[PDB]
């Protein structure tokens, strides 16, 4: 596992933005070869989505041969709400980008068939053949997607509940009203990430202290959904300084030391 | 992971039968594509084959097409003792039920040729292809099937020694003589129930507190073999109350919620 | 796992040369189909490279049709430089045993391309299929080769920079000097390692009481790496008596009740 | 200690505030033996505060007789400042209830001397010999008083230095500017609050959840001196449901059990 | 802390007994100066009471002069009842010793005001000065006297309501009928226990292994009591094989080399 | 605590020795009044001896009125023999001060009576009164003076039995013979040292790193002695760089600006 750390969230969506613009560029997707995006919605990627819409514009990249997957949706949230991950993609990233509308993939949380919906979700992903890198965030309680604690570390897309917890920490999108957060999710699953070729995850905040922890210092359990990128053979955790935090002199003063030169863009 | 909690033992074997029974018919199973289930003896399964038993009866269910392979068996133990497995299965179950008897696989533990035994019996399921259900409990120690403490998590069918707690445990069905509980037991592996479709553990009583809270709430770990279910895509453990006493509150708000119509058949 | 706990280093290395002997002798391996075994370097396996070669010079192995491949290597350590991996393993066991040249395999710590070094280690082993016993050590901090904490339990072979600690425990063999201790290393990856038939671990000395009980007693986790032989179906470590210092009274009474019989050679 | 598990905040300080008044009125203070209250501020004493003034101004008690101690006050804040402690004690209890100018003691946080202030406040304490009943809070990493993490289970009134995360949870009261809250505070020691013959603490909201898990299930350290509870002979925490939620089910259960009748007075 | 790590029952009874004995005869007992003894029930002290009657019929000690003081007594159970702590101590022990009823101190669980019996027991102690020897046992869930988990490690003799937990564990001795065990019961407190001027704790069972492990290897908390002991400064811990199953291997053997010679008079 | 953290060892023994010279020249040690100094061996306070003789010899400080008692002495060692306790203090410390000979105090380690030193010892503590400063270090598994893990928290000054890990540390000192290193200690108990008016406690190497975590993050129990300093009002731990490995992050942070103005002194 790579931890770079940074000292602002600023930082950390200059960082991943440059991660993803490098990945594409070197990898030179055509349309019979697409580079395939895995994206998250929350707070978290703001600064990354930001940074990438500039590059975008300064013509540094180009999403016209980038499909892309979004890791979850609220199930029962019309698709025009404002706050459903739909809207949030469009409003800050889809609709600035030079992306083909039929290079976007989303789940659909009004599915008739929830399980439908996730199967088939998992069979479009399949014949891309693979996620190439999968941005994401990490919850309070550790949870990556919406894979709350309990869920296997083996699971695939499918239909989760919201912990009360997650839906209050949410609240903050629904006026701050946690009886408007819908009950549940259409995500995918810790299996479904673990086989993304590359996984990054953005910690930003000291609300996410805990969860650093459990994911770099802690042991692989299904409560903190996280820490199953212990098994991933090419994870990142670009982090900013309250998130670090409640790690160990030790840990962070290995990680400083490694990402010294990778960090130093000034 | 779901988890059911349940207040009674009685109710744990209502919920299992019916769910295993459910199983069963939404397969719909033939001679040419048999439903295979694996099996555990000991205490914790008592309500659950009364409760099948019962079903099968009231013509419920027809095992005429089922495939049964069990867990484990005690080695150098006559079969006809009454304490064998073997002698289990049979007073409680086989011989009440309609399942023919080249469709019960069981381990024997007077085989000349320990690992040809073993071997076997893993080429036995692979001939069928995958068992479908596997029914389970859990050991106080944590213990899934015979697999001990520090056990792989990757392991196969093999023969194990017993742990003198074990031991001292299961003397309540040797008179209270742990001089006369077998000191090995021929036992599928950790690997070889993550393998089965579905797991399903029985938890029943305060002597399981501990471990149901390594199972639910610890981390993947070869001292709780239990704790490899968090590894598996869909496993379930049905409880009762005293068995859930070491979870922390939120934990079991969690689970409750959850199952509230799921368990509320009354 | 299977743990033997003997008393002295001495005892550990017959232990170890025996099992290996053993393996070869009973594999018989020919010109089209030789026996691959895996080897480390250190303090900790010198006892059993002494019995080995002992073995060998009483006729009782012949490594003629044996392929050996090594953990690790230093990056940026002249080839001739008496504490290069390459010079331990000529010293103390090539020089003195029948294998051929080009059957023996090393790292090259100063190739060009560190990245095309690496994946050619890797398609290497892979011509051969597998490797069919793989020896080490253990460090301090719970390292298997140099997957120093935080290394993905899933990792192959690459470039990984050393921990401060390992370079100051390595200093022993720089004149206990710490800025001559090579900053990385090229080593094989724990995904690596868990791809072996076999993995069998020497422990020695009160320095890794730690590290022992991390990976017999603890949970899976990156930060001790040695915790991943939990997850391998052939784990066995061989251990002294203050290594074993940090475990549970109970865990050794059950390994000591298991090898009684398998470690009294006598 | 004594745990009463209640619902809402309301309920909390309707028990609390009744508390105080029984005890109040039990001890029948007088001119000459006035009962000592230690208070706390924030915002979880305020539903305590509300109930008392509902009480007395129904004639059901009187502060007449008795002498108030406050926990804690900013260095350098004016104390005129709508922030100060002084302002708050004074906006929130005080003017409302009778109790004269004579019995209100509280810190000056802008003494010229410091360290004379902290001393002559011991000093009132001990002239009237001890503190009856001292009420307070716990802060998020379960700091009593601002008696921080590290701060000596043995030590007194002295000036403190406040943690980072402590300012930030103080800043709602400063238009959420983490530059607005005061470094350093003068603050009662654990000494000082262990010296009280009865300390009752409030816990509201999901952000205790930890601290009150350390209190009642965690073991006496200084990085949680909440924990210091554990040594008091006779300590009650008044809780709201979300403050249980990491504590474990036979925890809660035996509480419930214990107030049952102690808490259907609604 | 010492711990005597002795092999049976018999032989803790028997070390036990001795140590009682050679307090007693070094101190001198008189009229005057009595010898103050405090005493346990339950299952764990019946080969201490055997070896101590055995050696008094030998005339080896007289308890003429040795006044006794017992930790608790259920309440509302009648004195006579073959299960009330006054019929153990009598048909257990004062039955088969010369010791004067006036010598004798039980708690009266049935006396009209319990909250002045309570205070009058702590004045029975005080009336003496001290208990020099406190002897007793530890509860599964480490529970000393009937301290349960969550008592004031600074508590006093007073009326205590029981854990469910404990009650199973004592309806041994009431046909295994949890409904019949007392829900209550007066009990000393830690801090009375702490005054003592020696404990003895004896430890017998695996059942008490968690305990043991607790009060060695834990830290001091109220959800085991037991840990107090690390606070006392004269402690000893008498225990059986079974007990000691959870202490790490360097624990016992520090233990076992302190009391070599100490235990050889077998 | 106060923690003061520094990168070198002769930076520590600059910051205590400083420390030392402070408080008795603010103390103004006279004939009938003297400053009574608590003091360790070992090679932890090596930088410190030497900075307090520089400062003696610069005339900055005198010992003609400071009284000085020592943790330990080995039992058994002749007085003049290089390694005793005693011939360490003089060779570095009281050779070079102006200290008279009957302020120096020191546990005779080959009295007749091991049991009427120790109480005399404590006894001239007591003539003087109390201890102003108690200055010692930390062993690698915390242990304070001799009071080895498992020692009680309320310890007195008495015979104590070496760990073997304790002796192994030592035995550089006895050319890394342990059998050369004495089995017993005299040793003041972790009452005598909390009875100190102020504890100094220097942390010198990585070995030490795990003490640290340990009293600073730890919770008290007597496993690891060096925890009694969250019981006490003036404790202080001098440390420097690696010592501070195994903390958090925001622990460093914390004291890192605590002691920012009082470290850059230089
Ligand atoms: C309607 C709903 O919420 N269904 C989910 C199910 O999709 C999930 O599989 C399981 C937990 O299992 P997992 O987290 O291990 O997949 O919980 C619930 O049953
Ligand atoms: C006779 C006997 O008891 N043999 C078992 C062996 O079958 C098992 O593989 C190993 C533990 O390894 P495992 O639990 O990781 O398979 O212990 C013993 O050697
Ligand atoms: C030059 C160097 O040191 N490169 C390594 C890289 O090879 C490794 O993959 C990663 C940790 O990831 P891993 O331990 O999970 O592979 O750290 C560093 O980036
Ligand atoms: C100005 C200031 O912040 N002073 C405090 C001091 O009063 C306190 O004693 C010590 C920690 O110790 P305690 O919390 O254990 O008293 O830290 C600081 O030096
Ligand atoms: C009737 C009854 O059960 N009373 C006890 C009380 O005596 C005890 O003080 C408190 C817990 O506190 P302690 O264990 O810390 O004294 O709980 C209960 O109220
Ligand atoms: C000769 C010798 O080693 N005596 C000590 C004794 O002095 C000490 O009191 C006890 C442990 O108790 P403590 O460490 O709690 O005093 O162990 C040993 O018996």
């Amino acid at each position: 596992m790579r931890l770079i750390p940074l000292t602002t969230a600023e930082q950390v969506g200059k960082w991943a933005a440059r991660h993803i613009v490098n990945r594409i560029n070197a990898f030179k997707p055509t349309a019979d070869r697409p580079f395939v995006l895995g994206l998250p919605t929350g707070g978290t990627p703001m600064t990354t989505y930001k940074a990438l819409v500039e590059m975008h514009k300064a013509g540094q990249v180009s999403f016209k041969h980038v499909v892309t997957f979004n890791m979850d949706e609220y199930v029962g949230l019309p698709k025009e709400h404002p706050e459903s991950y739909y809207s949030f993609m469009h409003r800050n990233f889809f609709d600035h980008v030079d992306i083909p509308a039929e290079n976007i993939n989303l789940l659909n949380g009004n599915a008739p068939d929830i399980d439908a919906e996730c199967r088939q979700y998992e069979e479009k992903i399949r014949s891309y053949g693979k996620i190439h890198l999968f941005m994401g965030g990490v919850g309070n309680d550790g949870h990556i997607a919406f894979n709350e604690p309990a869920s296997s570390l083996a699971s695939r897309t499918r239909i989760k509940t919201l912990t009360h917890d997650t839906r209050v920490a949410n609240s903050r999108f629904f006026d701050n009203d946690v009886n408007q957060v819908p009950k549940y999710a259409l995500t995918v699953g810790v299996g479904t990430l673990l086989d993304a070729e590359e996984v990054m995850i953005l910690v930003l905040g000291s609300q996410k202290a805990l969860a650093l922890q459990a994911a770099v210092e802690g042991c692989v359990n299904h409560m903190w959904t996280i820490s199953c990128l212990q098994l991933h053979p090419k994870a990142i955790m670009v982090c900013d300084e309250p998130s670090t935090m409640e790690l160990k002199v030790k840990t962070l003063r290995y990680f400083n030391e490694l990402e010294a030169e990778n960090i130093k863009g000034l």
